């Protein structure tokens, strides 16, 4: 059994990847379209720790504490408590739910919303009280939605930056990359399915090959050509750099996040 | 369907776009590899080899891949064309569809050439990309003066099997050159770039690179799973005041957008180029 | 529907803020003239003169205006409101409603300062800007710790007469004065620049200003009544090839995007820094 | 009766405004949504031209000559023939209609999609042939959809730079206005809502004013406040300089269309 | 002695009232003529005392000091308009941008040989009666009618003789110049309202400003470098000031304008011998 305590963009991006996985029944899922697939829904989040065996939270950083006084006197023996909030660190929760109920089992997630597709990307990272098997248990359901291992907590800001952000700056990429498509003469449906062909189909190359992405941009850009061409207009204009400073910039984010959550 | 089982295939050149497209094919199932003949001037090339241990044919003799194949993909370098057509006019018979994959070079270019030796050659003019190796290609192709309708259904059946495929005028080709032909190198370019950003975070290179391409490919797939807009999926996913809307103002202020449509347009503006430095010669 | 065809508007202040007020408001028939009191340190302003024409009372006196009033709109400079609060917080009775637009000047604020002289001031903070002349302004408040539900009924009532209104929690009012607040001469600097674009491109000045003036608020208004996302709507009227994404590229490559955000975020920053230079006075 | 020759999104933004306008019934014109606004439709071009009085061609520049030639032998004296295809010029139309019949009556027509709720900029020039009524019904019908003055001909690439490409400006101003509103902790949906009326009202208080928008901006910028601090940083970027430039190349490449119209 | 202008727009206008606040020329000795005369530039210009008249061939017969003050591309046809009409008497002084000296020649001489022809290039503060002011004598211009021009264009600001290769440059600089300070003034005032003044202190401040300072130069032997040098104390608030000029490229931005207004000139002077 397993619940939301949210309902946001990552909370349906979750169960309905998890329903496409067949490894949960729709009906076996409560959140605090779900109907439509089947999802069981409530407005007191009470209600779903109730239901639940592991739990999801999925609100906003500044959120979360009035879900743990509300539902830490429910937090049983049985309860794993995976925080998928943004910042959210394990001390701020176990230190909220410790006052009800002492060890709680508590892991910390950072997943991304391409779960919908099953294609995410998750690490997960566990707390003090977490068993050995909750964590095995964790990955094999997040698996089932995209990559996922372990890391040490020090890592989610990092992998936030890359990972957890990376589809926003692959959303902003295709379209600029569609709107070259539609100056230099195509209709902008083919543009926008092309250039996400080109993406998906790259990140699948090298996701296959032992190589590096230095050597696959070797192995593609001939001589003279016009993908040559087209690279040295992005090296002029520091678009390496672009990438680095956003990924820096969204791990500083979360960490500023963070130290509100250890306020 | 078309029943094509029984046909050869040939790849004059035997780089990687002739590799990628055989890897992707014979993975496929749509083609068996001795039904596959590539010929390459330099054979002492990496791409051989593993052509070789494939299954695939190899010979030096342009004219043997003629002879041998029913489908006639042309992958070589783009002023090397005009010769590999005088080589083999003569070569070419009434069942032979040519299908250039040579940047640039038109149909018009081609047929010229051809025409010379016997009339009405079929001629299809192709843009794919590398992924075809993992059969998620790009590729469009327009249909020349005496195609029948049936090669262009034939053409878009087998190169479906590797990826996105469809038929447009031959006067988009040269922009599909620049958003999806080039494309992959430009992922390639961001995905080493996101890397370098998650090591200098403290990130491992192996989990970087793993996870940013992860990243690229689920965005990338929701998109294409999606009705919606680009901008709308970002809207989607940027909560407010957080990391993700944070790092996408550092990408505008970089001015991030407008790098890869000059990348697009330089791509695009080069392979008119090669097109016009082929016909002033 | 909430009666208050009788009840008495008083401004502190009678500035920008308090004539665009006034004005949308009697011209929205919800207000008369003469249930409208405004008082001026300098009586001698051109907003002045104009509130005189309109049949609005004015005074000097800011006890005046309190006295008068039902409805106490705070429309002065920041850093004055502690000042005015001190001259007239003893003469607040329990109908008073005061509604505060100094820009960053906290609800905690004011309610401290006047619960010296009374308890529980019935205090509301409002965001707006000067489109209200035009009854389009943009407008979204927060209710205070003694404000009853109907005050912010009320409230919303009257400001939806002049334009967009909404309940806000005060903590996204900062933001919304980036947005909004300081959008206003976003766009009067980008259709002076507009306007200069076409009258170098030929246009007569008259024209151009109107042109852009009206692309402005068509496309806007496109926005508002469409479901669909700003992006959406650049795709649908981006041709291929086109003048207008011939345009949006350059407009990309200089960084347009980010200029906004920048601007959003530096008139965000500087109300948090008027607020706290506030208290720690 | 009107007609119109592609069905492209300018030529459905017409239809709707007219239709709204109640200045034309649904029924009485026929495009080559639309049904369920009781607009009749066909493939052929030729039916839409014997159907029509006023005519009007929404399509691609390098298209518009194949409706000439399918429908030039069609056009009667009865018709007004109104182009507002991007770049083709009056001489390309009249010179293709009149191998036809002699003295086509044609008019020039810029108009912008905000038409579709009946806010337009709209000019017009009349060819060589119109008569004087025919350029004063013009406006009378393009005035029922927003603002409409009559143009010299060699000014429609200018008010193309400003006030066609003008709205795609605006939708790029409104999506980074919502960006920084999200930054700065604003739901998306309220920062994309605020910033467009801002937009509308400012656009608005413009109109209804005989001052110039510097003063304007000075009206509402007060000393050391947030406006002015925000205004400076747009000044540091050039952000008057791009609009300049957005306006100038969209005129040029509309006389780069203008003389492949030509050739 | 009585004047002409063709054309009613924003320089015509600021020469008449120059003309006529200097008191060189009394207004009814002033006829302006336009086809669309801008609905408050005739009240003005009838207050002023001003006749006007829509027919540039009243103008003409009215005048012996002729300006031409219109569109440049409009020129050609208010040549072939008025051009049977000119007479021996008849000094035309063309301000139209980049109207060249030779082609309004071209185009009278084909109706009576000789005429005479000054090109001008003035500013808007004549109007205040402090424009700046070149002239360039054409081919049959007399020895006089330059004499005549300076100590007329004298009365509203500076005026001196230049060779006609000279205007497009001074187009450039003292044509162009006022919007280079009105952009100016507006951009300082901005930063005075950043800093915390009214913006109508702000506007009169930095007005004031430019005025003296450009007031200083002209009534100093030095060097503006040189008087640059004198008002910056070390380590002061001024050199702080000019550092950050200078760091954006302040002084580039000011050349770029010069090149810019002068080439487009050219441009148009192009245009006009086509």
């Amino acid at each position: 059994s397993v619940g939301f305590i949210g309902a946001g963009q990552l909370a349906f991006a979750l169960a309905k990847g998890f329903t496409a996985a067949g490894v949960l029944a729709a009906h076996k899922i409560m959140a605090s379209a779900l109907r439509k697939m089947g999802v069981k829904l409530t407005p007191h989040n009470k209600e779903t720790v109730q239901h639940s065996d592991v739990l999801f939270l999925a609100v906003k950083p500044h959120i979360i504490p009035f879900i743990l006084d509300e539902i830490g006197a429910d937090i049983e023996d049985r309860h794993i408590v995976v925080s998928c909030a943004a910042g959210v660190t394990i001390s701020s929760i176990e230190k909220k739910l410790s006052a009800f109920r002492p060890a709680p089992r508590v892991i910390r997630c950072m997943t991304n919303t391409p779960v919908v597709v099953r294609e995410g990307a998750t690490v997960y990272a566990t707390g003090t009280h977490a068993q050995v098997e909750d964590g095995r248990l964790m990955e094999q359901l997040l698996s089932s939605v995209g990559f996922c291992t372990e890391v040490e907590e020090d890592l989610i800001d990092a992998v936030t930056g890359l990972s957890g952000s990376g589809p926003a700056y692959a959303f902003t990429a295709l379209d600029a990359l569609a709107d070259g498509g539609v100056k230099m003469g195509l209709p902008r449906r083919l543009a926008v399915r092309l250039g996400a062909q080109a993406l998906l189909g790259a990140a699948k190359m090298l996701l296959h090959s032992e190589q590096h992405p230095g050597q696959l941009k070797d192995n593609v850009s001939s001589p003279g050509g016009a993908t040559i061409h087209a690279l040295h207009v992005l090296e002029s204009g520091g678009f390496r750099s672009l990438l680095i400073n956003a990924v820096e910039a969204s791990c500083i984010r979360t960490r500023e996040l963070q130290s509100m959550a250890d306020q």
